[PDB]
């Protein structure tokens, strides 16, 4: 019983490195992603005095 | 009646050498099996190591 409650306990606390380490790179280049587009979006003001001022 | 008495008293108690030492044997063996197994066992988290590594 010891055993089998011990692998029942692993199905739903332990944690799946199989599936974190893919959630976490998802979410690395999740960042990297945001990031860049961030990078770009405050020229938009940019365009803005470049257009005329 | 002591004699008959005493054959009697070894086949319910005294020990069958030819037996016993097959299950010590055996036993052996299975011991030595549990230890190759539970070795190759111990490096199954190590499997898990190369996904975030």
């Amino acid at each position: 019983v010891n055993e089998n409650v011990n692998a029942s306990r692993s199905r739903i606390r332990d944690t799946d490195y199989a599936r974190e380490t893919t959630a976490m790179t998802k979410a690395q280049i999740l960042q990297q992603a945001s990031t860049s587009v961030l990078a770009q979006a405050k020229q938009s003001p940019s365009a803005a005095l470049s257009l005329l001022g």
